C-alpha cells in the first residue's frame, strides 16, 4: 500500500513502527525481509538482547535509525537496481504473535542520451523515391523507459525500437530517416528525450548535397540605348559549391565583345539595339549541371 | 507444496521443525500464524525464554507437541470447517532471521444421505406423456461435494442441482421423473452417492396404479365333441387388485348352462357344437375398468 523510489546510488529511508504498545505486549525481535515474488529473503534483524544484524547484500549498506522496541526504521544506503522489491517489516512480539507491514521499493536510473548522423553522405537526387537514415537518437539503460521524440520542421518518418535489458534497464532508439532535398539542407533535425520530468533535447543540422539552382541577377528594369559599363552575376545556389560556369546565348553566339569572366558576364561601355536576347549561365557541380536565364531589354 | 487433510471434529498434527540447529544461531521464537490469502492471524506462539501462546482461538484447540527450540509441531483438535487456510510455521532467530514453511490444511465434512419418494400416489394413465416427481436423492453439506446418482432400470430423467452453503459445504440433490406407466410398478429405483471413495446406497421400490389389463387363459388348442368339465379363467392385471369379474358373449347371451363364478367361467361336463363364441372377461379396479377375449374352438378329433 506505501510506496517508495530512489535512484540508483542514492540512500532511501525504509519506515517501520509498531502501533500501539501495551505493557502486557513484549516485542521479542524486528525483522526485515525482502519479498521477490514468491520469495523471501531476509534483510536486516534487531534484537534488543542481542544486537542487529545485517545480511549480505546488505553488508555495510543496512542501518537502523533509532533501534528500539516500536521503531524498526532503516537506511538503506547506496541502492541498486537488485534492490527492487517489496520490504516486510515484521515485529515478533510474545504474547500477541507477529506484526507486520509491507513497502515498494523502485530503483531508478537516469538514461544516458545522444544523438548522431550517418557516415553517408546524404544526396538529393531526381528519381530517387528512396528514405534514408539520417540520425539516431539513443536514451540508453533508463528506467523507467524515457520516451523518444522529434522536434523538427522536416517531414520525415522516424522509427522506434526499445532494448529491455536483463538488469531491468530500457535503451530506447530512435532511427529519423527521410528523402533527402535541397530544401533539407541545413535544417536542424533536433532529438528530444523526456525522462521524470526532464526534457533533454540535442540537435543535428543535416549537410545535404544536392544539383545547383541557378539565378541571374544584376539586371535593371530600364537599360539605355548606350549605358556605361554594366554587369550581369550568376548566383548559383550548390551544396557542395559550382566549380564551373559556362555562358551562351539563346541565338548561339556570345555578341562580341561581351566578356566572361566565370559568373560574371561583363558589358564594355556602349550598349545598342543589339545585344537584345536569351542569357544563359550553365553551373556545374560534383552532382550537377543546370542552367537559368535572362530576357534583356534595351530601349 | 504440503497438504493437511482432515474431518470436522478429528484432529490435526501440524509439523514444523528447525532442520539445522547451529551454536551459532539462536532461534528466538517459534511462530504459527494462519494466512486466509491476503491477511494473517496469528494462531500460536512458542518463546523458549516466555514459554507458551496460543491466541483466541483457538485457546483450548492447539497445543505443541514437544515445545523446544526445534520442534514447533502442534495439534489441531475438534477440527472445524474454519481451519481451512494455509500454516505458516516460523522460527525467528538471530542473527539469521526468520524461517518459514507452509502447509495448506483442508477440513473435510461427511455428507448426509438419503432417498425420499413423492408423498403423492402414483397413476399411470393413457395420453399422459407427462413426466411426474418420483424420488428425490439429497446429499447434503458435504466437503467436497458428493456425486449423486441413479440406479435402475426404469428409463426416467434425472436433474441434479447443487447449492454451496456460505460455510462451504455442499448439498448435491437430484430430482428424480419419469411417465407413471404398468411397466413402471414395483421396479426398484434406488439413489447412489459416492463420497471420499464410500458408496452409499438407498432404494425405492415404486407403486404405480394402474387400469386392468386382462388376459383370458384356461383355453386350450383342441376342445372336443364331447370333452368333460372345462374352465375359462380370467387373469386380471391391476393394481390395485380388481375387486369385479363381468362376463358376456360378443353375441350377447351366455349359452346355459355355463355359469360364472366370478373370475372363472365354468363349462360342466359335455361340450357341443353350440358354445362356440367369442368370451369376454370386464375387470374393474378403483381405477378402471377395461376387458380380454377368447375366439373359441370346438371339433372332433383333438
Ligand atoms: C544494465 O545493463 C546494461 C547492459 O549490459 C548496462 O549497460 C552497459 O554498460 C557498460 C558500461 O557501463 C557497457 O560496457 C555496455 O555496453 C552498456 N550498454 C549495453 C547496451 O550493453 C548497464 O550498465 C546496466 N544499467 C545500469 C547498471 O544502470
Ligand atoms: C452448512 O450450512 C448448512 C445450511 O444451513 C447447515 O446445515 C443445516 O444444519 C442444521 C442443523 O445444524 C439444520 O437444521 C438445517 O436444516 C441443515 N441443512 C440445511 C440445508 O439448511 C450445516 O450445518 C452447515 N455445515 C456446517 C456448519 O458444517
Amino acid at each position: 500500500n506505501d510506496s517508495m523510489y530512489g535512484f540508483i546510488g542514492t540512500d532511501v529511508v525504509l519506515h517501520c513502527s509498531f502501533a500501539n504498545p501495551l505493557p502486557s505486549v513484549k516485542i521479542t525481535q524486528v525483522t526485515w525481509q525482502k519479498s521477490t515474488n514468491g520469495s523471501k529473503q531476509n534483510v536486516a534483524i534487531y534484537n534488543p538482547s542481542m544486537g542487529v544484524s545485517v545480511l549480505a547484500p546488505y553488508r555495510e549498506r543496512v542501518e537502523f535509525l533509532r533501534p528500539s522496541f516500536t521503531d524498526g526504521t532503516i537506511r538503506l544506503s547506496r541502492l541498486e537496481l537488485e534492490d527492487e522489491g517489496v520490504y516486510i517489516c515484521e515485529f515478533a512480539t510474545f504474547p500477541t504473535g507477529n506484526r507486520e507491514s509491507q513497502l515498494n521499493l523502485t530503483v531508478m536510473a537516469k538514461p544516458t542520451n545522444w544523438i548522431e548522423g550517418t557516415q553517408a553522405v546524404l544526396r538529393a537526387k531526381k528519381g530517387q523515391d528512396d528514405k534514408v537514415l539520417v540520425a539516431t537518437c539513443t536514451s540508453a539503460n533508463g528506467k523507467p523507459p524515457s520516451v523518444v521524440s522529434w522536434e523538427t520542421r522536416l517531414k520525415g518518418e522516424a522509427e522506434y525500437q526499445e532494448i529491455r535489458n536483463p538488469n531491468g534497464t530500457v535503451t530506447v532508439i530512435s532511427r529519423y530517416r527521410l528523402v533527402p532535398s535541397r530544401e533539407a539542407h541545413q535544417q536542424s533535425l533536433a532529438c528530444i528525450v523526456n525522462y521524470h520530468m526532464d526534457r533533454f533535447k540535442e540537435s543535428l543540422t543535416l549537410n545535404v548535397q544536392y544539383e545547383p539552382e541557378v539565378t541571374i541577377e544584376g539586371f535593371d528594369g530600364n537599360w539605355y540605348l548606350q549605358r556605361m559599363d554594366v554587369k550581369l552575376t550568376c548566383k548559383a545556389d550548390a551544396n557542395p559549391p559550382a566549380t564551373e560556369y559556362h555562358w551562351t546565348t539563346l541565338n548561339g553566339s556570345l555578341p562580341k565583345g561581351v566578356e566572361a569572366q566565370n559568373r560574371t558576364l561583363f558589358f564594355k561601355g556602349p550598349i545598342n539595339y543589339s545585344l537584345a536576347g536569351t542569357y544563359i549561365c550553365e553551373a556545374t557541380n560534383p552532382i550537377g549541371t543546370r542552367s537559368g536565364q535572362v530576357e534583356v531589354n534595351i530601349t
